[PDB]
């Protein structure tokens, strides 16, 4: 089954090289997006891809801080989906404390994996633009195939 992608300006950044890779993936990615608006809309279009045996990946942080709570309602709206959830690299001064919440929860959540983007990125500056938040196309590839690797084997 088709899995879905939703995030911010990351997932626009890999939407297209990631489709190229996985021809049925389901692409919602905005630039700008805050993780607390995506929320209502997976409770009110995506409902399907909340239930055991589908994938989904969650791309937020990037273009703006979120709380716990935020977060465990999101997670908590798809379900018993497999959740595949990237921490952020990003010159920001929330970078750390809104990593610590995404760690936390693929720590406690047994269908959360993380997708450790902040720690695989350590080494490659030419993945990231001058601003800081545009990825360059490399670094699009290489997140696109980390995802892959993780869906493909887990948490
Ligand atoms: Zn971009």
């Amino acid at each position: 089954s088709s899995p879905l992608l939703i995030g911010d300006s990351v997932m626009v950044d890999i939407g297209n090289v990631f489709t190229k890779k996985i021809p049925n993936a389901q692409i919602d990615g905005k630039v700008g997006r805050q993780l607390v608006d995506a929320t209502p809309i997976v409770k009110s279009q995506y409902k399907d891809y909340a239930k055991k045996g589908q994938k989904v990946v969650v791309e937020l942080g990037t273009n703006g801080a979120f709380t716990k709570d935020q977060l465990n309602e999101l997670l908590d709206s798809f379900g018993k989906a497999d959740i595949y959830l990237v921490s952020i690299r990003v010159p920001r001064d929330y970078e750390g404390r809104i990593n610590k919440l995404i760690y936390e929860a693929a720590a406690a959540r047994s269908n959360v994996h993380l997708v450790d983007w902040y720690k695989a990125s350590a080494g490659h500056p030419e993945y990231f633009a001058y601003d800081g938040i545009h990825l360059e196309y490399a670094g699009s590839k290489a997140l696109t195939d980390l995802i892959v690797k993780t869906m493909e084997t887990h948490a």
